């Protein structure tokens, strides 16, 4: 219901309290599953609303009558679930000074709690909510570079292939999967305090999956719901062609909406096995979409917000790419990686041998790797990026060993590069590899990741010289603080796995002794 400039009619999206557990299609309706027919167009439909008015919500002020205030200075807070204190926002554009302000106490979002007088003194009302046209990306001050990592708990991740907040990762194959959890165990341990999950596509017809077990589902970090600080955009099959595309963009708006606000924001875009009929047209003139695409995925970052304030924010967008033919020279996917910035390479033969979280280490990448190693560095170990360094080296190394002895047999092979495959073999079951189902070992914290990574590289250290020193890695093989070493994953007192250390230290003196000079 407005005129024509450009790209269709208004087209946009209320931010405010109750967008935390709604479920909305692609163009923000609750959740009874509907349909929108367009082109670069416009909308017919039916009448749910998106905030509810119904809903009386507390809100207290942060900001009295005489205060300047900006685009984006927050001028209220409320408390919308346990998890998640909203900030009511002076919408971008408008600045000038409160003249009005409401008073602690409870309103529905249609209520005007402020007004603002602007330099030249128009009058502006305050909703507790704003809208917003999904397809122009909210504004800010700047967009830092990638310098903080988003903590995934997840070894393989965190130290191999990083994702910085506000960076862009991509992910195979669809989030419903049951062959793999990262997907699940990133969205619920990420330290982003806000998830926007674009669940894509459904399978059966029984209609129940990620709709009935999810108001259920346990958020690890507050023993609260996760429902409490997700945004759930649900594109399914009998949903229309137009809606699915649109929901990206209403995703991640409301994902600007939250980083606005300082908070970290972690966008999923789910996706499927579907053909988009680019390859339908003749003679009018493509390859346009690569850039649709582009544009959507560099509306990512870590920025400085508006306001008066020095006030940061992030999304991070994680996006699933499911090539038609699970083939993975589809274009769907090198367009993709000509834009994400980190690939995890979830892989069927790892699953098959039940390596788990399935990620590929030889076809995995992250570009975040020296962004990020400066806070390792200064918050967690100076060590840090040498150490991942290392133990890739060693995973490397072991990629050529093994090339080799597929061909000629491992018989021949001597002391030293079996000491190589010996350790290479500890990284990889010691540390690669997570259970995401203990109650301990589904989350490790930076510390105890680097702690273990020590342990595991002192351990090679001390092998090599071992066998430089004549010996036998028979006896390394043996030596019984190996037995420890595969176990530390699960030890939560992060002291007494770094105490292996000296652990591994003396054995091996023990094995120097034995072994006279
Ligand atoms: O569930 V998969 O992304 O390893 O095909
Ligand atoms: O993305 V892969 O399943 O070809 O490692």
């Amino acid at each position: 219901g407005e005129p024509v400039v450009g790209t269709g009619a208004s087209l946009s999206v209320e931010l405010g309290p109750r967008l935390l557990t709604s479920i909305y299609d692609g163009i923000q309706r609750p959740l009874e599953v509907i349909r929108e027919k367009t082109g670069d167009f416009i909308a017919r439909g039916v009448t749910a609303p998106a905030l509810p008015r119904d809903k009386k919500w507390h809100f207290i002020p942060k900001a009295k009558v005489g205060d300047k205030v900006v685009g984006g200075d927050i001028i209220g807070e409320v408390p919308e679930t346990s998890i998640i204190v909203h900030k009511i926002m002076v919408p971008p554009g408008i600045e000038g000074e409160i003249v009005e302000i409401a008073e602690e106490g409870d309103y529905t979002i249609e209520e005007v709690i402020a007004k603002v007088k602007t330099p030249s003194g128009e009058i502006k009302e305050l909703k507790m909510y704003q809208r917003w046209p999904v397809r122009v990306k909210r504004p800010y001050k700047e967009k830092l570079p990638p310098e903080v990592p988003l903590i995934t708990g997840q070894r393989v991740i965190d130290t191999f292939f990083p994702q910085a907040k506000g960076g862009t990762a991509a992910i195979p194959g669809p989030f419903g999967s049951g062959k793999t959890v990262t997907q699940h165990q990133l969205a619920k341990w990420s330290d982003a305090q806000v998830v926007i999950y674009i669940g894509c596509g459904e399978r059966g017809n029984e209609m129940t999956d990620v709709l009935e077990e999810f108001p259920k589902l346990k958020d690890p970090k507050t023993g609260k719901p996760l429902m409490e600080r997700t945004v759930l955009i649900a594109n399914t099959s009998n949903m229309p062609v137009a809606a699915r595309e649109a929901s990206i963009y209403t995703g991640i708006t409301i994902a600007e909406y939250f980083r606005d606000m300082g908070y970290d924001v972690a966008l999923m875009a789910d996706s499927t096995s579907r053909w988009a009929e680019a390859l339908r047209e003749i003679s009018g003139r493509p390859a346009y979409l690569a850039s649709k695409l582009a544009e959507f995925y560099e509306r990512a970052g870590r920025v400085v917000t508006l306001g008066s304030d020095y006030r940061v924010g992030s999304v991070s967008v994680i996006g699933a790419v499911s090539p038609p033919g699970g083939d993975f020279s589809e274009p769907v996917v090198q367009n993709t990686l000509r834009v994400v910035k980190v690939f995890w390479a979830l892989d069927a033969d790892l699953a098959r041998r039940r390596h788990f979280p399935a990620i590929n280490w030889l076809t995995s990448y992250s570009l975040y790797v020296d962004a990020v190693k400066d806070w390792w560095h200064k918050n967690i170990d100076p060590e840090w990026k040498a150490m991942r360094d290392k133990a890739m080296a060693l995973l490397q190394k072991e990629s050529e060993l093994q090339e080799i002895v597929r061909i000629v047999g491992p018989d021949a092979l001597p002391e030293r590069e079996r000491a190589i495959l010996l350790v290479a073999r500890m990284l990889r079951e010691d540390y690669l590899q997570q259970d995401a189902f203990d109650e301990v070992d589904t989350y490790c914290p930076p510390e105890k990741q680097v702690t273990m990574m020590r342990v595991l590289l002192n351990f090679y250290d001390k092998t090599m010289e071992a066998i430089n020193r004549g010996v036998p890695l028979e006896e390394i093989a043996k030596l019984p603080v190996r037995e420890e070493i595969g176990r530390m994953k699960f030890e939560r007192d992060v002291s007494k796995i770094r105490s292996l250390i000296d652990k591994t230290n003396e054995q091996f003196e023990e094995l120097f002794k034995k072994y006279g000079a």
